[PDB]
């Protein structure tokens, strides 16, 4: 299938890492330190030893996910046809992966992930029904799953990146130890340390146990697809790269409508081409009384794409589409905060329940104690009420 | 020379076509997608198209400030039509980032902004350096920090490479503008982080002081060019062996008593360059005061230049590398360039550019270092 060489490339990818990184990160900075006077090179008599030691790192990641491209070679069968190479994006992807899973899984970045879960968690476990079905759009890898559905929630995630959707499978099911593993998420980035040492700082993850999904007690299911795909109005909404309209996804949103008492999008608004498709689907997916809770910043992923899309709609009489708009731009209604809660209580009959603004918040963010690295996003957060 | 003059007249041009770029990069795309999406989504938004119209009107008057910049400029450079290079998008890029330097170096809503490195650098010139000290300023960028420098009596040395920053700075210095003659909407290019979609539109007047007690000039051109050692440099894209850049570093030796380096000390492909430069243009008992990040610039550029020897090659020198620690640069100071540390803080967080209005949501900035060694 499709997804089968997307997941393809993903897996080679995986198998690729230490290559890549090598010839990314390492490479031109042997030549570089080879280049200067020695002079110059007197200067920074251990910057050798540092190369070695981030060629080491280098390679302890690649163990990783080596580990993870093997755990998905379990249960995926190809086809000779199905077997792509990856490209250049798909290993800058899994580059930015080391900083996905510090983020989810080490114990270093829990404040990072209290942000959201000190006002969610209090919400959910004073004012709303465990166990309650929770949908999670953009769940990554799937860390909030887990702990949700620890509380004794159903939690849905959906997630669109086989990337994302790999580590995924891999740090849910694959019965880790606390701390098994061992990796070097920093060393791709090489600015702000006050240490050097801190860019080679190992981080061992995850940092929970293995708890089973039990029946009746919260478990974990995940669409794999574009969230307004899986979940979108089945009427009005104009079908585009992230709608279609097979029979499958027609069900999908058919039997989504009014089925989740909790929406949680954490670092997820901002991700589309049209937010406001993104709204329809919340409002579509919740039943009345249902909340949805939004945590993340308002960085619009498409606010400098100049790229076009094509866009239909469906002919209500044939059921075939129809209108055309190839000429359709990604860029485009990067609303503000006001707007888009404005938007929710005026138009989809939300009412505001929490609201806060400027939550400093980082995204596996270096945390250690003489940390200077970015410090993170200026953060929204709200609850709202359907009714 | 002629190189030079193609550059000043390039960067004109891109000032001339700003109105042109920022219409066909923020706002024609905006109006095709509002016209594109379904008419109950567009009863979603209805206030957008008065929105693009307000962002067309502080497109006029941005394009406005960047005539008037480029004209004061055509008042001394004559080109012919033929032999301007027309700009690229990076040149309309970073005339665009021109509005965010602005209002950092010249409104009065960035004072706590520029007061991060004011507050340090002040109490310590007045208390512990000379009256009427030269003060070296690499990266001067359009050069505020000269101004607030030279009145207060020390001798000001900018020195900046890029032509953008060069042509907004001479208009900001030497002409006659007054006090908040100026509005600009410098915040239009960033369409994320809003609370309020009205603070992407603010007005900022500029500027809030006047420029016209020391002396203030401006070297044009590479910082360790203008300044560096003449001796054991590797010759290389910035830094030449002309017999002008020989004279210029040559009477630059022990010619500074301060040197300020902001945002700044990671610009570069050779951090050891510009420490090299410091240590040299410094007197003994100089001071290097240096505040910012380490964001270095080609972390991420796989390119490569050449650099060579002369008594009086390598074609695959690469620009990323020497990505040092806040620890490291120190160290190679005091350890091996005959420096004493004397201040340092670290995790200093400070905005470039911020916007700073009431319900502000853009990004923080950056968590920088600060320091200031002694040359002996
Ligand atoms: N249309 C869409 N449908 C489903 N997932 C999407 C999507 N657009 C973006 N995503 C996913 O949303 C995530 C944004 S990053 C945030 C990941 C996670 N929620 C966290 O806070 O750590 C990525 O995993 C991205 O693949
Ligand atoms: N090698 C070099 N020589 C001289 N100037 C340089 C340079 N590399 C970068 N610059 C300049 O250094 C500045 C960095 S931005 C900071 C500008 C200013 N110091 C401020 O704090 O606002 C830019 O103006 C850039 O053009
Ligand atoms: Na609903």
């Amino acid at each position: 299938q499709r997804e089968n060489k997307a997941v393809a490339r993903v897996i080679i990818s995986f198998l690729k890492y230490e290559e890549y990184a090598l010839k990314e990160i390492y490479n031109l900075r042997v030549k570089k330190w080879a280049s200067i006077s020695d002079r110059q090179k007197d200067m920074v008599p251990n910057y050798t030893k540092y190369l070695a030691n981030l060629k080491a790192a280098i390679i302890e990641n690649g163990k990783f996910f080596r580990s993870v491209a093997e755990y998905a070679l379990q249960s995926i069968s190809f086809e000779p046809g199905e077997i792509v190479q990856p490209n250049d994006l798909d290993m800058s992807k899994t580059c930015s992966l080391l900083t996905q899973v510090y983020r989810e899984w080490s114990a270093e970045a829990i404040s990072e992930r209290n942000c959201l879960n000190s006002r969610l968690v209090p919400f959910l476990k004073t004012l709303s029904p465990p166990k309650a079905d929770i949908l999670i759009p953009g769940c990554g890898t799937g860390r909030l799953l887990v702990d949700l559905s620890r509380m004794g929630y159903n939690c849905e995630g959906n997630e669109f990146s086989y990337h994302m959707l790999l580590v995924s499978q891999y740090m849910l099911n694959a019965g880790l130890l606390q701390n098994q593993i061992i990796i070097y998420p920093f060393i791709h980035c090489f600015s702000h340390w006050k240490k050097i040492e801190d860019q080679l700082s190992p981080i061992k993850v995850p940092d929970i146990e293995a708890w089973s999904s039990n029946k009746g007690m919260g478990s974990m299911s995940i669409c794999a697809g574009s969230f307004v795909d899986c979940y979108g109005r089945n009427q009005g909404t104009k079908i585009s790269s992230h709608y279609t309209f097979s029979r499958r996804m027609q069900l999908s949103r058919a039997k989504a409508e009014n089925s989740k008492d909790v929406v949680v999008t954490n670092f997820f608004i901002d991700t589309g081409s049209n937010i406001l498709d993104y709204l329809d689907t919340i409002g579509h997916v919740l039943k009345p009384g249902g909340i949805w809770c939004n945590f993340g910043p308002l960085l619009y992923h498409f606010e400098n794409d100049h790229g076009v899309e094509t866009t239909y709609e469906v002919n209500p009489y044939s059921g075939f589409q129809d209108k055309i708009n190839d000429y359709t731009p990604l860029m485009g209604l990067e609303l503000s905060s006001d707007d888009i809660i404005s938007i929710a209580t005026n138009h989809l009959d939300f009412e505001l329940i929490r609201r806060e603004s400027g939550i400093l918040c980082g995204y596996g963010r270096y945390a250690g104690p003489e940390s200077c690295a970015m410090p993170g996003y200026m953060c929204h957060y709200w609850i709202l009420k359907s009714n």
